[PDB]
């Protein structure tokens, strides 16, 4: 019962869940599995080997090739950028060496990034606009700057935790105040 | 052959108010609460949100989504695939529709190709956000701003070439192509 | 001669070669010029005065503006950005100060980079994702970041030689074994 735009094309095969938008001259490939409760914006391309769970918000121009599984509650920003071949040549077809990307649950892609096929975006993960992440990102970390750095840790809700990026520590969300646990180096709630 | 007007396959839904002599390329959705000025142009894929005011003369290149909450003055330019955002901190199971923040561009502005714009940054008159770049900050006006975060490394005329200012303090100039003199009052450029 | 997805719109006067392929809602002005093989995807734009060589892969959401040359066996990567005004302002119309952005055969534009107009692109050149050309890039040079900056050298095949990043050197591709001679930080097949 999803919801889609006259001007969009869903291939027969593709499984769209119910309460999904699908907005103006979007391209779902007959192969594709999409979740409850999605949006797809303007001009989004989704491929045929590619699962997306529910919950996801995905908006305008960004492209979800083959080999890309979102996980539920995912945000994709404006315009951000997945991949699949990591040193693409015209002359060399690569399509046998794709690499996957993995987006974990609540992660948000900022507007503009990209994301170099092969990297894994944890749980809650924040990546800041426009950054191109080329290695995995922790469940909980901010990265930003190309190639993206972690400079702290972001909460379920958004904000950043006063936790160093290094050692053990707790720290409460600033809004919810939920306790997260780092144990070397490494973020999760408790 | 005549002029351009609207493509056939631009949607303009019931509402949008847009200018005389405004061009509107292929596939362009523009949105109901929209109003947009005269003598603009909006290229291939653009988007207009609703809650959106674009006044005259402002050339959209290809691929730009003016979402809700964006405001942009006469003679802006937004170069190919420029990107603009309306929530600070998105995650897709919180709604932020009461916390969009704002981005007014001001008047002569250009913002560089694929470059992006943090939501609730003012981009002051004339300023120039290098191709690329990732505004989170204001930027004055009259400022070259360039890099992943931008930072300001000089100043440009309304005719888009630097000024030789500096950053700081007091200092004076003029652009060699018209002759308009520029002032710099600790830190701060305005034209004469 | 050209497959043309019927949601495309391809201008009279526009010449695509051979076994060229172009994608949903891609718009080809009618001075273009497109060479064989090539694979046009998404969103596409190409404007009048363009010239296309063969086999060269356009991704989704790219827009070959005036004064764009591509060389065969160019891959140009999901969403880069080409332009062809250096200093745009609004007020001012700058048709006739375009500047040429020409790219060498077989070079790779990785995906969501930026090319300064004005650049010329080596061959084999390997600009990688998200990165801001805004100098000439030699042949086989490796460039990251903002704006973008050597940090080695790629083979045709598309994998990092094995040569010191300036200076005088020689060294083997392990795929094809041909050989490159770095001469004076120039790098050219032997
Ligand atoms: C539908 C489709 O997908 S079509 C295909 C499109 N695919 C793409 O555009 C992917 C392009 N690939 C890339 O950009 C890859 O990162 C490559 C090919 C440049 C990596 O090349 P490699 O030789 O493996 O380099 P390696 O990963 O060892 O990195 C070397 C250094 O450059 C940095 N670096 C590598 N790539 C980038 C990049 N894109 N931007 C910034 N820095 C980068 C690395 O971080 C590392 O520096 P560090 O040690 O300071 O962290
Ligand atoms: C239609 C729609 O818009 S959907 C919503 C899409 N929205 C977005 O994609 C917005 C994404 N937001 C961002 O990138 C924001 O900058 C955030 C959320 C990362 C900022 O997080 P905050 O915790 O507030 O960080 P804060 O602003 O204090 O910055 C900390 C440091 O990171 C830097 N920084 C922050 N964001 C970025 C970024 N995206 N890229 C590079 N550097 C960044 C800052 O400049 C600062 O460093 P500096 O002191 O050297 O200048
Ligand atoms: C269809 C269409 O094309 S519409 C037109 C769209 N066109 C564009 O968006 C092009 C925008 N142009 C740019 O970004 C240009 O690089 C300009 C105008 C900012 C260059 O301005 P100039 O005053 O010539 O600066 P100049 O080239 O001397 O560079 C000054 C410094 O800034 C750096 N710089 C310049 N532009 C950028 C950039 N976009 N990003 C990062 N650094 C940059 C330079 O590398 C140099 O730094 P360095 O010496 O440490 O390397
Ligand atoms: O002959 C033309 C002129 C323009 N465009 C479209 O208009 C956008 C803006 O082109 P230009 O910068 O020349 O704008 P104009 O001022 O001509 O509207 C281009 O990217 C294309 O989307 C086009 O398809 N054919
Ligand atoms: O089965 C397909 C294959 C391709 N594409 C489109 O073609 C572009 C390029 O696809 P690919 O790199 O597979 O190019 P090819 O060389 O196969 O044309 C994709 O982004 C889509 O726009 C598609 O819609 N369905
Ligand atoms: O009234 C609307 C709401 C949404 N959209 C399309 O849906 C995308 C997602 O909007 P939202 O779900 O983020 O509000 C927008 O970018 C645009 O593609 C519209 O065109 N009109
Ligand atoms: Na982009």
């Amino acid at each position: 019962m999803a919801t889609i735009h006259p001007t969009a094309i869903v291939d027969e095969g593709a499984r769209i869940g119910a309460h999904s938008r699908i907005w103006h001259w979007v391209h779902i490939c007959g192969g594709a599995e999409i979740g409850e409760g999605c949006s797809l914006g303007q001009n989004v391309f989704v491929g045929n080997r590619v699962r997306i769970g529910n919950r996801v918000k995905i908006q305008n121009n960004v492209s979800v090739y083959d080999n890309v599984f979102l996980e539920d509650d995912v945000f994709c920003g404006p315009s951000m950028v997945f991949t699949n071949v990591y040193n693409p040549r015209a002359a060399i077809e690569r399509k046998s060496e794709y690499r996957d990307t993995i987006v974990r649950q609540g992660a948000t892609l900022g507007a503009n990034c990209t994301v170099v096929c092969g990297a894994t975006i944890g749980r809650y993960a924040f990546v800041g606009a426009g950054a191109v992440v080329n290695k995995d990102v922790p469940d909980f970390a901010l990265v930003v700057g190309v190639p993206a750095r972690q400079i702290g840790w972001m909460s379920r809700h958004g904000e950043q935790l006063d936790l160093p990026l290094r050692g053990n520590a707790e720290a409460t969300c600033p809004h919810t105040g939920e306790r997260y646990i780092l144990t070397d180096g490494v973020c999760r709630l408790a």
